């Protein structure tokens, strides 16, 4: 699943950022997930709707992130997940 990674990375930005070069792409992708209880690798993608875990993650400690303000980075990461649901 070359996406499991590309997704986490791209998704992060490509998801709710698809445009920029990578202001927080790989960042949140790793820092976000790797900082939201997703230190199990980009395998998260290996599971459908595994962006719900990163949601309650930052929520559990939205004050643990701060690469663009606080949760702004997540927003792009998570906000994207919600974007998928919105289509």
């Amino acid at each position: 699943g070359e996406a499991v990674i590309k997704v986490i990375s791209s998704a992060c930005k490509t998801y709710c950022g698809k445009t920029s070069p990578s202001k927080k792409e790989i960042g949140a992708m790793l820092s976000l997930l790797q900082k939201e209880g997703l230190l199990m690798s980009p395998s998260d993608l290996y599971s459908p709707g595994s962006w719900d875990p990163i949601t309650a993650a930052l929520s559990q400690r939205a004050m643990i992130l701060g690469k663009s303000g606080e949760l702004k980075t997540w927003g792009l990461v998570l906000g994207a997940l919600k974007a998928a649901r919105e289509e």
